[PDB]
RNA sequence: GCUAAUCUACUAUAGA
RNA sequence: GCUAAUCUACUAUAGA
């Protein structure tokens, strides 16, 4: 019943431009003004727990603009990406193949792909990978708080202290933001414990087989006047597999739907960007 | 009344020696021969968990001899390191060397320094570091099993699944590793949920800042077949905002820089250096 | 640039 | 070569 949209966009500035931080926010002002589909606003403007929307940085070459500061200058071919998942038909808007004027200036969109799946039909995917050693590709600076996989009942006790991000990824933390995600996705609450289990099981038994990450600093903006803001995530791959079957499958079922919603915070923004690969043993 | 040796080692070949794998079986042999300190002997032989030794591997320059992914000249300053503890009467033993002649070769042993320290003076330290950033540098390949930071009410159920090792250090895991090192170091039995909750809370509860780490294979010899590993090496620096749990997590921490983290600390693995920095 | 990981009388979340 | 990281309607294990 619920499902997913995955758009992949062709965008071409006109002049030279310097992109505000995060990069997304363009695409944010084309939905922000309903200049590009509008049936998203709500969605865009959303506090919601692990919100079904994903807007991507644009990205030149093979590579997401990173941030922390400084410009393009040159119309050249970007790329973006838009995921997300909801009852208002997106079919019915799309197109867009001219230019748009931004308060960041003039851009020319077009659309590169079109994907659209059912939820439960990736299940199908699911069988297919149940040989194969599971590698997480982080393409986008990614942020995973720590709190995440503490334990439901102590909740009340640290609820004051911002104990902030784990930008050391364990399988677990990601295996359990996958889930959070999928269940608000599939309209499932009151998880909170079956969350913190399956993250804490998951990286107990689960066998990290290769991996390459770093830090980085994000900046995400400046707001209100005057200030600065800025975090600290993660970049790398990451290659594990799981023993357990039932654990190994309920893990890529999560795993597949934050290929598109992307992991951890705050994907609204373009962070925890994610690409699945798998290899046979 | 428990305390721990740490005796540093200057280890110099006399012939051309080719080392075995582990190079720390080098400096084994002393002991399970009565050559060096022979009341560490059981220790050696000791299969309990967690047993408060930890025997380095031989290390040229500030590195540690890596294995067969071959041969040292016949005049050559290797290092070794030994750290212990016991109540068994030691304080004399300790001083000894000299030339001592082994199935490895025959080799001249020195003593470059040698640090006695009880536990419980170690809790002062603890507290000038209460504002630190907390950095430990994995100076040899660091095993750290899942499992131990798996529920305990599952213990039964997988009992015989073998989840093998994090190559990636949790905070939580590797100070569940310093508490369950410590404790047995200190006399105490049913830690297991201690140190369950311990991991699992520092896990939730940790800032972890920068790092440098990468997953690196260790051969050890092979018996019959051939053994080996996979463990991590680098650094991770990381802070504990909870007060409680940074006391203790230090506390344990700097027993473990003394008899190593993780499996297995016998033989030369999970050497690390702890290191701080102020904000 | 390198990226699967192992033997044992299961103390095996151990010891080598 | 480089390794601190935060603003808000505490939905804050969130959103930007």
């Amino acid at each position: 019943m619920p499902l997913i949209f995955k758009i992949g966009y062709n965008v071409i500035p006109l002049q030279d431009v310097i992109l505000p931080t995060p990069s997304s926010k363009v695409l944010k002002y084309l939905i922000q003004s309903g200049k590009l589909i509008p049936s998203l606003k709500d969605l865009i403007t959303s506090r919601d727990k692990y919100k079904p929307i994903f807007i991507s940085h644009l990205g030149f070459n093979q590579r997401r603009i990173f941030q922390t500061n400084k410009t393009i200058t040159k119309g050249s071919r970007l790329s973006s990406i838009i995921a997300f998942s909801t009852q208002a038909n997106v079919l019915s808007e799309v197109a867009d193949e001219g230019i748009f004027e931004t308060v960041y200036g003039k851009f020319h969109i077009m659309i590169e792909s079109i994907e659209i799946v059912e939820v439960e039909k990736l299940k199908e995917e699911v069988e297919k990978h149940m040989n194969d050693n599971i590698r997480v590709r982080f393409v986008s600076p990614t942020l995973l708080s720590s709190k995440v996989l503490l334990p439901p009942s102590l909740s009340e006790r640290y609820k004051k202290i911002h104990a902030g991000y784990s930008t050391l990824p364990s399988v677990g933390l990601i295996v359990a933001y996958a889930y959070n995600v999928y269940c608000n996705l599939i309209g499932k609450k009151e998880v909170e414990v079956r969350a913190f289990k399956f993250g804490i099981l998951s990286n107990a038994l689960s066998r990290i087989i290769g991996y390459d990450l770093h830090p980085v600093t994000v900046a995400i903006g400046e707001d209100s006047k005057g200030n600065l803001r800025k975090a600290r995530g993660v970049m790398g791959w990451i290659e594990f597999d799981i023993p357990d079957e039932r654990l190994k499958r309920r893990a890529l079922n999560y795993l597949l739907t934050s290929s598109y919603l992307g992991i951890g915070r705050s994907r609204g923004i373009g962070f925890g960007e994610i690409r699945l690969e798998f290899r046979k043993i």
